[PDB]
């Protein structure tokens, strides 16, 4: 039923059986492994639940503030196993401070490392002496702050619908030696699902580590991925990119990476060019390239929507760049115009291309915001009924046949359906409309981010009642000339690929580009950092 009851049947099954294991590199760079079995991480979990209900009760939130490790995990778990809403937060922000306001949490889990509710230190508590939950809301998944509503029946569709859709070829049924291998941190849906909440679901086993370790040396990835067993792990898009460009082979002596059974690519814009040097760099350590799976979704539906076909390969499609800026997705030929990551229309969820300012389905090849229905989807963003109703309350005028009325989940993303297949553009928000056409701040920062092979941003800055296009762009420090070959380059690549004018090239150092724990770009930040004219440039 719960996660809670999940824990405690895989303690009766596998008492002793590795549950997590927590690879740390911040003393020692080769890493320090401590693990727990099942049995050891519910003994935690218990002793962390009893000193929780001395602060809180039943259906209060719990706010977790821990750095990655095996305390946040108990904290996380420990919370549930009281009957409270876990609340998983970053260490030390500002946002913690707003959702701390807005959850309004009876007990705060913490570590001694970092310091009106009562705080908890769960180090300190002692773990491992020997020795309810709630069946509908589990955990609040924090993006002003908006807290999505995450129940059990979320958590266990979701789960149902990506064993169904990863291990298709396999009959919906896992490996008999599967393990998860994740770095990404737990306070994020995709880190948190994964990461301490999959290993208990499925019934495998976790390797983790910190988002701070994989961007020191992307090599741990790979090495970590490659233990004993079929690795199943996950990732942003340009995370590919870093491993492909930092690791070395050396680092790399005698891996086989031909047991990796998964590494979902999503969270943001699969990009076919770092995918293929991904596998062309990888497959020499024999990376099957039918391991990648492109993956899409949000918290909103508590993590998957939808991913590509199991045991082949992903699949790409090519697209007329003038008439995707123009709202239609005309095919063309192999190499050709854009290319998308084709994603095959899931069975569960279901998706429709949404017209936002008619709820009607677009015509196929119509590009339009991509609506979601399914058991998945939340029921919403904590205390905010409006905001609520405006994200999860799309209700379809004249359903197409078969299609469900509503409620449906509006995601903010731009797509469109080809030939069963739907593709995804980007963000609505972050759309650059220059003369009634869409452009993608994703396909712009591609023809920067080639000549530059640093970081990008392509922002849109509102002017006297346009937007125009301007691009942060990271650059290594280590003359003037140089400098104006690449705004020269920059300028005309974007002119020729693009069709579009660049109002401002803002060079700036490395670092300077906001971007996630995982490493993705703010492009809202970046905007108004831009018009505030808070970026230094290399002139
Ligand atoms: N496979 C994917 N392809 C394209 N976009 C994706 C994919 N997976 C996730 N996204 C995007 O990430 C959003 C949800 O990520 P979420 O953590 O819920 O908020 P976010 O951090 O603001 N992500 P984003 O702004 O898109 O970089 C989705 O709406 C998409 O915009
Ligand atoms: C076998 C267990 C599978 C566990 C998978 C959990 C992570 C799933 C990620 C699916 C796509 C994630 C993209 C949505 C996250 C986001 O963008 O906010």
């Amino acid at each position: 039923l719960s996660i809670p009851s999940m824990l405690r049947q895989c303690v009766n099954l596998h008492p002793d059986g590795t549950a997590f294991t927590y690879i740390d590199y911040e003393r020692d760079s080769e890493g320090i492994s401590e693990s727990l079995t099942w049995s050891q991480v519910y003994r935690r979990t218990l002793n962390v639940a009893a000193e929780v209900r001395r602060h809180a009760a039943i259906g209060d939130r719990a706010v977790i503030l821990a750095p990655q490790g095996l305390d946040y995990i108990v904290a996380f778990l420990g919370a549930l196993q009281a009957g409270l809403i876990a609340v998983p937060l970053s260490a030390p922000d500002e946002r913690v401070d707003a959702v701390v306001r807005d959850a309004k949490p009876n007990v705060v889990l913490t570590t001694s490392a970092i310091m009106s509710p009562p705080t908890v230190a769960v180090d300190q508590l002692d773990l491992d002496s020997p020795i309810d939950s709630l069946q509908t809301t589990a955990y609040l998944q924090y993006t002003t702050p908006a807290g999505v509503m995450i129940t059990y029946k979320n958590i266990l569709a979701n789960f149902q619908q990506m064993i169904s859709a990863y291990f298709a070829d396999t009959g919906a049924v896992p490996p008999l030696d599967l393990f998860i291998m994740s770095w990404l941190p737990f306070y994020h849906d995709m880190g948190l699902v994964l990461g301490v909440c999959a290993p208990i679901i499925v019934g495998c086993g976790a390797v983790l580590t910190s988002p701070v370790a994989f961007l020191q040396r992307p090599a741990r990835w790979l090495q970590l991925m490659a233990r004993e067993g079929q690795a199943f792990s996950a990732a942003p898009n340009f995370a590919f990119e870093l491993t492909a460009a930092k690791a070395i082979d050396d680092d790399l002596a005698g891996l086989d990476l031909g047991r990796i059974k998964t590494i979902l690519c999503g969270s943001e814009r699969v990009h076919p060019a770092t995918l293929k040097r991904f596998v062309d760099r990888f497959s020499r350590f024999n990376l099957r390239e039918f391991a990648i799976r492109p993956a899409y979704g949000l918290a909103e539906a508590t993590v998957y929507v939808a991913t590509s076909q199991a045991g082949q390969p992903p699949e790409i499609r090519y697209f007329e760049p003038h008439e995707l800026s123009a709202g239609q997705a005309k095919p063309c030929a192999t190499g050709a115009g854009t290319a998308l990551v084709s994603y095959p229309l899931p069975q569960s969820p279901i998706v429709r291309i949404v017209d936002p300012n008619t709820n009607t389905e677009c015509p196929p090849g119509t590009i339009g915001e991509i609506w979601v229905h399914g058991d998945n989807v939340a029921g919403g963003y904590w205390e905010k009924p409006d905001e609520t109703e405006r994200t999860f309350g799309g209700a379809l005028v004249a359903p197409s046949a078969g299609t469900p009325v509503g409620p449906w989940l509006r995601t903010g993303d731009s797509g469109f359906v080809s030939e069963d297949k739907f593709f995804i553009i980007g963000r609505i928000k972050d759309l650059l409309i220059v003369y009634g056409r869409n452009h993608s701040p994703d396909d712009i920062e591609a023809t920067i981010q080639e000549i530059t092979r640093g970081r990008c941003a392509a922002i849109a800055v509102p002017s006297n009642g346009v937007e125009k296009l301007v691009a942060i762009v990271e650059l290594n420090n280590r003359d003037t000339e140089r400098l104006s070959f690449v705004t020269r380059e920059v300028t005309s690549a974007i002119s020729t690929s693009h069709g579009l004018s660049v109002s401002d090239l803002v060079l700036v150092a490395p670092g300077s580009i906001p971007i996630t724990t995982s490493g993705k770009v703010r492009r809202a930040e970046c905007v108004k950092l831009y018009r505030h004219n808070e970026f230094t440039r290399l002139d």
